């Protein structure tokens, strides 16, 4: 029936379906009666599994939710929601990404094909060529939402398309770039078995005529901590376990290592084996990528060797001679050999680092705690610089002579996360997520409406309540969290509790997003809460000062410069601005570069905590849609004018409909006036015609009929 089919709220599944008898029979048999305002209307059965939710008769939270659920139940993981797309992780291989599908998607306008990541990529390609404007596919979502998978699919689309008309070709190299970086930059966290522990902006360059000419990858802050430290239910980087699988046994001999991960302390404090990952086939995938990318055998063995030496570096034991002196050089020797260093000099550098007395030097003393930190810090430093060397190396092969004119950047940041223990690297991760959401908010809600004003369109502003400046300002602005941290790791007599005290003194009761920690019994200790867009996060400030300073035993880095392993020497070649400072510098650099592109938002949704295919946790999925502003992003499309054409281009294409109607603007007034259309569905701007949602479809349908 018309009014019988309704949605009623539900304390366990957010909302549930109902049949009116206000008293109504629930989808699950519960005879429940509720308040008339709490009842939302179901959409007609013609809109079941709708490809675009802006086309629904009833727009509300359960109408969107149940449509997404319905599509997901038929394994339809892509859905349009106004000018952007939403995708729910299937946690399962679907046959929607083959070459035959890629080929079919080529050139098809959004409406001419089912919703898909291929359609986003293709239409970004058409906009780039048509408007002569750089494009950017911006993929959002928490840890394990599916950003990396969708990112790899955009590359796949472009690479397959460019092939239809180092060792490999530009297209294969662009594809293989991801398995090479994932090996060293991805790791199993609680939420994701292949969690991206770093952000990346991949630009795909095209010539004036659309030919794929080049590519570049820029990465953002890697989780160095992971190299030498793990939480209970997480692993170190993929590579360590892949190398230990022994699929390449020469590697173990070269790296002087056992096959047991539990032998190496740096890499075995959490988990070692992951059901989802076959570390052995993965090592082959890792190695193969390096070959296709043009990495020499010395280049490869140098990366392997440096990883190996890092493992031994962890097992370097130290004792009291307060002054530390070594406690067995066995592992210290294995590391120095692999690193092209003198083992005695490495240990003298560690236990007694120099202090320059003009042109002479005097050593300083170090205790076992000081040496153990120094040792850990140098391994993280190496790994970070090795990942950086590897990215520049990939770029060097991807950088072709070929002429470029445009680009399509694809942003794959590390997703929003909440662990049992959240520290500095969680803050940097969630900060980016907050920033990108605000980028969506500003583009979708602010710039959009300011275009209607610019064009002299009759429009009365809408406040969608989509603004995160308060929380962004708290983290980045002066006297914010990072500003306080930056100043504190400058005063040498500062402590974790002086930074914690300064944090509280400036924001407790002053900043609304800065709150006391909501510490629950058993869980690790936290110092403050941060009301982020996707949740409140309890951060622990222990060690943040040293994380931001990131000092190294300079005496050991000098031996690294002097190393007889070309790679290790060049990693520290220029060695001599805090972590958070460069993080904000890079983030602001990125947000402004994305301002100069036409953006394409792909919103990934994690369906459940248990990595369960087809299974949707209504509360969790709704929370995502809510903190993403999906319902707001659809409303601005329905309530506004999402489509607009210049008077010239409207004449050049649609004059055919009624050639009797032909000035460029006056002609469009006659053409639209003469056609049988709702004369409220279009408004005249200074230089453009503003179409209400759907009308442009009718006009392109009427153009095809002759
Ligand atoms: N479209 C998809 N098809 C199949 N599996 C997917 C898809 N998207 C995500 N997944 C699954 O989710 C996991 C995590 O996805 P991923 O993109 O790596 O997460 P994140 O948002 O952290 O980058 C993948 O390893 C895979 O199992
Ligand atoms: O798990 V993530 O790839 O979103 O960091
Ligand atoms: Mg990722």
């Amino acid at each position: 029936d018309l009014k019988k089919d309704v949605f009623v709220p539900d304390d366990k599944e957010e909302f549930v379906k109902a049949t009116i008898l206000v008293t109504a029979e629930t989808e699950h048999g519960k005879t429940v009666t509720v308040k008339e305002d709490q009842v939302l209307q179901q959409n007609p059965p013609k809109f079941d599994k709708i490809e675009d939710m802006a086309m629904l008769t009833f727009l509300h939270e359960p109408a969107v939710l149940y449509n997404l659920k319905e599509r997901y139940a038929s394994w339809m993981i892509y859905t349009y929601s106004g000018l952007f797309c939403v995708t729910i992780n299937p946690y399962k291989w679907l046959p929607v990404y083959n070459a035959e599908v890629v080929a079919a998607y080529r050139g098809k306008k959004r409406s001419e094909a089912p919703p898909h990541i291929f359609s986003i990529s293709d239409n970004a390609y058409q906009y780039m060529l048509t408007d002569r404007e750089n494009q950017s596919i911006l993929i959002t979502g928490e840890s394990g939402a599916g950003k990396t998978v969708n990112t790899k699919r955009v590359i796949q689309y472009f690479a397959v398309i460019a092939a239809i008309g180092g060792k490999g070709t530009l297209e294969d190299q662009i594809i293989q770039a991801n398995p090479a970086l994932e090996a060293f930059g991805n790791a199993k966290t609680v939420r994701n078995d292949n969690s991206s522990r770093f952000g990346k902006f991949i630009r795909i360059h095209f010539g004036a005529t659309g030919k794929l000419a080049s590519a570049d990858i820029e990465t953002y802050l890697l989780e160095k901590s992971r190299v030498i430290f793990q939480l209970k239910a997480e692993r170190d980087y993929h590579i360590f376990y892949q190398i230990l699988s022994n699929k390449k046994p020469e590697l173990l001999d070269m790296l002087l290592i056992t096959n047991n991960p539990y032998d190496y302390a740096f890499i075995s404090q959490g988990e070692t084996t992951v059901a989802s990952i076959d570390d052995a086939e993965e090592l082959m995938a890792t190695d193969n990528a390096f070959d296709v990318l043009g990495f020499t055998t010395e280049e490869k063995n140098s990366m392997y060797k440096l990883t190996g030496a890092i493992m031994h570096f962890g097992n370097m034991k130290f004792k009291l001679k307060e002054q530390a002196e070594p406690d067995g050089t066995e592992e210290a020797d294995k590391s120095a050999y692999l690193m092209g260093l003198n083992s005695a000099d490495l240990l003298k550098g560690l236990c007694h680092p120099r202090v320059k007395v003009g042109n002479e030097y005097v050593t300083k003393g170090q205790n076992v705690q000081q040496v153990v930190y120094a040792k850990g810090a140098l391994a993280k430093a190496v790994y970070e610089r090795m990942f950086n060397w590897m990215v520049t190396r990939i770029n060097a092969t991807l950088e072709t002579k070929q002429p470029r004119q445009y680009f399509i950047g694809v942003l794959d940041i590390a997703g929003f996360e909440i662990f049992d223990f959240n520290s500095f690297e969680q803050l940097c991760i969630n900060f980016t997520n907050e920033k990108l959401q605000q980028f969506f908010n500003h583009h979708m809600f602010v710039l959009e409406q300011e275009e209607y004003k610019k064009e002299g369109i009759e429009w009365e502003f809408i406040d969608f309540g989509m603004d995160l400046q308060a929380c962004i300002d708290l983290i980045e602005k002066p006297m914010g969290i990072m500003s306080i941290l930056e100043e504190e790791c400058m005063f040498p007599k500062a402590t974790d509790m002086t930074f914690k005290a300064k944090l509280f003194d400036n924001h407790l009761g002053k900043s609304s997003n800065f709150q006391k920690p909501r510490n629950i019994k058993g869980k690790p200790e936290a110092h403050f809460s941060l009301i982020h867009y996707a949740g409140t996060v309890d951060y622990n400030i222990i060690g943040w000062l040293q994380k931001n300073k990131d000092p190294l035993n300079e005496t050991v880095v000098d031996l690294y410069k002097k190393s007889s392993l070309k790679m290790l020497s060049s990693l520290f070649a220029n060695y001599a601005q805090t972590v958070s400072a460069l993080h904000r510098e890079n983030l602001n650099k990125l947000m402004t570069n994305l301002r100069s592109t036409h953006p394409h938002f792909v919103r990934c949704i994690i369906p459940n905590e248990t990595k369960s295919p087809g299974v949707i946790d209504n509360p969790l999925v709704m929370h995502q849609l809510r903190c993403n502003g999906v319902l707001e992003g659809i409303r601005i499309c329905r309530k506004g004018f999402p489509n607009r054409i210049l008077y010239g281009d409207f004449r050049q294409r649609y004059r055919i409909l009624n050639p009797a109607a032909i000035d460029s603007r006056k002609g469009a007034e006659k053409l639209l006036g003469s056609l049988d259309i709702d004369h409220n569905q279009y408004k005249f701007g200074h230089t453009k015609v503003f179409f209400k949602a759907g009308l442009l479809g009718l006009l392109e349908e009427m153009r095809d009929e002759r």
